């Protein structure tokens, strides 16, 4: 039973054997994640070092189960203990993207860049975000134009220029920091496509 397993976790914590406490805690998540979650809120001392270990296991467990609401709750519980930790911010941001909170997820990634300019995780997401969002805007711009009048053609090419400097520029800035010291085929294949779109728009 899970209730018996949880007493071993409680005993291992009081005996100073944190290693086996986390091991039995991981096994209780497999048996019953709902009851284990309740044990964390009711019995675990939130001011101890072990608290963060137990919270991380529940966050990882809900993330694998596709329950993005619960995964966020626990990554947020970790984030309260260290608000400026880029790795803690990264974990919450990914769950907000999966839940559909696009705007709030965009904020957390931008906050990571403020704390660390060359952060690998934030620059990967944003580099792809701006490139993909600028690609759909470029298709909308071409579908409207493609009589025609040269005034409308001026407005068409100006849209391509404005969208490039505003959106594509931010995509390339993030993608260059990604391949600063760690090469990537996924990063370099996008940079040549941005370079291709640049010479067409002038
Ligand atoms: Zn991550
Ligand atoms: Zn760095």
């Amino acid at each position: 039973s899970v209730d018996e397993m949880l007493q071993k976790v409680s005993a291992a914590i009081e005996a100073g054997q944190n290693g086996q406490a986390v091991s039995y805690f991981r096994q209780t998540i497999a048996l019953n994640i709902d009851r284990t979650e309740m044990y964390y809120w009711t019995n675990v001392d939130k001011n101890s070092e072990i608290s963060s270990k137990l919270a991380t296991e529940l966050a990882l467990a809900y993330k694998k189960n596709r329950n993005y609401d619960k995964a966020y709750l626990f990554y947020k519980e970790l984030l309260q203990k260290a608000p400026n930790n880029v790795d803690c911010l990264e974990a919450c941001a990914e769950m907000q993207v999966c839940r559909g909170q696009e705007k709030d997820a965009l904020r957390m990634y931008e906050k990571i860049l403020q704390l660390e300019a060359d952060n690998l995780a934030a620059n990967i997401f944003l580099g792809n975000y701006y490139y993909l969002t600028a690609e759909q805007e470029k298709k909308k711009l071409e579908t409207d134009y493609k009589s025609p009048t040269k005034m409308q053609y001026a407005r068409y090419r100006d849209g391509l220029s404005k969208l490039f400097t505003t959106r594509y520029e931010k995509a390339r800035n993030s993608l260059q920091k990604v391949i600063l010291r760690f090469p990537s085929t996924e990063a370099q294949k996008t940079l040549d496509k941005i370079l291709r779109i640049e010479k067409e728009v002038n």
